[PDB]
């Protein structure tokens, strides 16, 4: 029931969550919650809603539902459907003329230009702490940006009914030492763009 | 009195705190606490103790003393003298073979190499958020580093100066705030200011 409903929601993001199978295997609630949350976080990167600055979680409820949270606040219930979920996210969003998010991924603060020479962006990747670029138009009608939070570099390539959920972006991550390598950044952009083109 | 004692402590850092004068004007306790705290923060930049990552405050006590706080915890009282203050700070410090601090100013996290090329440092100043470099060698036996926390860029030039209780000017920190903190051409100018000032003290 509700597990299959979650899987259906995830499928709109191209996320093969397999929650129905996990529940069928008699997983405990903790294992399910962790899986629900990991899947929802992946889906947020795919849907292009522009809410990277919020923490996204999902959890089983006593009444056989799945609660969807942002920053720890109950925001929606899976049983209520796509329209209800889109309505919940809508007031949190800020979209530009292209359908791209106007929020920084890191929250309030400085964002670098999105069209820097690679020679300069390399310095940020290698030597900054957390940082972020604004969107820029890239190859093949796409748009791209990057941010680092802690030891994960997030490389986003995007190409944008209100209740409709679909793949609008792909986020490729580089973690640990990989998060500080500018040539691996170039590779991740190619990966994300190629994946996005496949979905669209 | 205790206000003159604090001024004496501040003088070892080349800080003309004028607390005795503020007290003489019968400023309120909150005003004194703010002035004491601002002065202590300036002194910390001059003494070269390497405690930029800690919050430094100074406040009147109810029994006529001035308490020095580090991260909110009482560390020493001004009435207890230089020896007690140095003993309080010593276990917080981590100094290299040169007498330069081994702590990052920003705390745990990535620090760029000290000898990062100037042109690349400029990119950090213009386009990063918080960032920090390790020490590099400068002219005349000095060493320098730079970091930005929020909207303040800090440029430190140091030349370690002696008894453990001794306080003296070992460094100078020039700051740039607001839009000035993101102007890459400011770095060389601030470096020159700090180096020139340090030379005058020593």
């Amino acid at each position: 029931g509700i597990y299959a409903a979650f899987d259906t929601l995830m499928s709109t993001a191209g996320v093969d969550s397999q929650i129905a199978a996990l529940a069928a295997s008699e997983a405990d609630a903790g294992t399910l919650d962790a899986a629900l949350t990991q899947s929802l976080q992946e889906a947020q990167g795919r849907w292009g809603l522009g809410l990277h600055h919020l923490r996204h979680e999902a959890r089983l409820t006593d009444d056989g539902d799945i609660e969807i949270l942002t920053d720890g606040r109950p925001s929606a219930r899976v049983s209520e459907g796509f329209g209800a979920l889109a309505q919940a996210y809508a007031p949190m969003q800020a979209l530009d003329e292209r359908g791209l998010s106007q929020w920084a991924a890191l929250g309030e603060g400085y964002r670098a230009p999105g069209d820097l020479p690679l020679a300069q962006l390399k310095v940020l990747i290698e030597h900054a702490r957390d940082f972020e670029t604004d969107w820029s138009a890239g190859r093949g009608e796409t748009f791209q940006r990057v941010w680092r939070k802690g030891d994960t570099l997030f490389v986003e390539v995007a190409r944008p009914p209100e209740a409709h959920f679909t793949v609008q972006a792909f986020v490729q991550t580089l973690s640990g030492a990989a998060a500080r390598n500018a040539e691996e950044y170039r590779a991740a952009l190619k990966t994300a763009a190629a994946a996005l083109e496949e979905y669209q």
